């Protein structure tokens, strides 16, 4: 199945497929569709380069459920970061003056296809419209003045996601799937994240099962299903971009708000 | 100026303005507006007699934050999240999981945000708030225990009683002398378990609102919890809890097992 983003036009914006072979975007091809992701799809025939188009948040979720502690002490954990959190690639993530050691977590994220309450571990595929990727951003000092992570999560921008929608969860092997998180800070990269979904304490199937138990889930919604807990803090001018093989990248200039 | 509230009616639901003296149900009237509430609000001439229809929770919020360790009587006020989720609205029924053990309520006040904001200052508070309603931040204590975030315990779907409709006469609430007050009837008797005073929060309302908008836009809608007693009485299947803020009115839901 597909790939699903959206899109700046000039009027306005919508929903694409994105098609062709990489994760590059230099070889891929925004295709405008008429609808959401969430219906069939008919292509109006606008089409353009994927270098040449600027991408949104592939989706606009009601809320994002976020597991903490989930990677390998205390048990998983659940937490929510406000919609108005989300931005997506290339959007600047924008840091408050009094937001300090602010950090970046790549996490791969899941979308939900339909609403839901109560969905057995291993029935989650069937509510699942697709993966993506988040970025949890984390002022760690507000963190821990604060005891509960709301504030310091959920400040505006603070939710990267994308940089698309990936339909087909086959693709994905869970067993086995890099996420990696590069940060360039004075002109020079480095990989600041490894991590791997196999770290997960927590299984796909657990995640949705322990969230849903508690909270109904709608179409759109995002869960970001972790991380390791401390990485490496970002500031004005730094440039944070989180790998998914098989995704694609997230990629979001730091800057003083 | 005006009551607002959501209702449920035989032709379907519908924003609406309550309208009559006092808080009996019996005396009022709904008066269906055009549209949301947010703007000079229109009636479309529908109405119903109070009784014959039924509040719903007065918004559908994009978020609901809420403010915890705000009253006095130490680690200084804090922000969560309840997901939209766990909105509900006056009487129905508050479903309590097996996994989720005692669960306590706490009667607060609401306010619901009127125009989307962001860094808002401390004495400009009044400018984007649509009015006041009443909140039961419902919470399990053992979860907030086990898990060490709240949002859990706080975020179960129907732990976020809301209603009965938003008061928009903000200057007739004395925010430095208002009783907020609960009953619980367990076993068919009814107690008084909180007895609380909006002049015990830390941050006062305008300092809430700076706080919040500092680090996230609100929208209309969004529904800010202001706070309460962080212990108050354990609810289990049967009991009923009713939330009562004087000027804006009562907030009654049973309870029962998910
Ligand atoms: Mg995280
Ligand atoms: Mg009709
Ligand atoms: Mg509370």
């Amino acid at each position: 199945h597909m790939r699903f983003g959206r899109i700046a036009t000039p009027d306005g914006m919508c929903f694409c497929s994105i098609e062709g072979e990489g994760d590059d975007v230099a070889n891929l091809t925004a295709r405008e569709i008429e609808g959401t992701p969430f219906t069939e799809p008919k292509f109006t025939g606008r089409e353009w380069p994927l270098k040449d188009v600027r991408l949104l948040a592939p989706m606009l979720p009601s809320k994002v459920v976020a597991i903490g502690r989930n990677y390998a002490s205390l048990p998983p954990t659940l937490f929510l970061k406000p919609p108005t959190a989300v931005t997506g690639p290339e959007s600047p993530i924008r840091i408050p003056s009094f937001a300090t050691k602010v950090e970046f977590e790549g996490e791969l994220a899941v979308v939900i296809g339909k609403p839901c309450k109560n969905v057995k571990a291993d029935d989650w595929k069937s509510v699942v419209l697709g993966f993506t990727i988040i970025n949890d951003v984390s002022s760690r000092d507000l963190q821990f003045a604060d005891g509960q992570w709301a504030r310091a999560k959920g400040i505006d921008t603070f939710g990267p996601i994308g940089p698309w929608i990936e339909t087909d969860i086959n693709s994905i092997d869970l067993d086995n799937l890099p996420i990696k998180a590069r940060l360039t800070h004075d002109g020079e990269t480095q990989l600041k994240q490894d991590s791997n979904s196999n770290q997960m304490i927590m299984k796909m199937g657990e995640i949705i099962e322990f969230i849903t138990a508690s909270m109904t889930l709608l179409p759109g919604d995002v869960i970001a299903t972790g991380s390791p807990a401390g990485t490496e803090a970002m500031v004005d001018g730094d440039y944070i971009e989180i790998e998914i093989p098989g995704i694609g990248k997230l990629g979001n200039p730091v800057v003083d708000a």
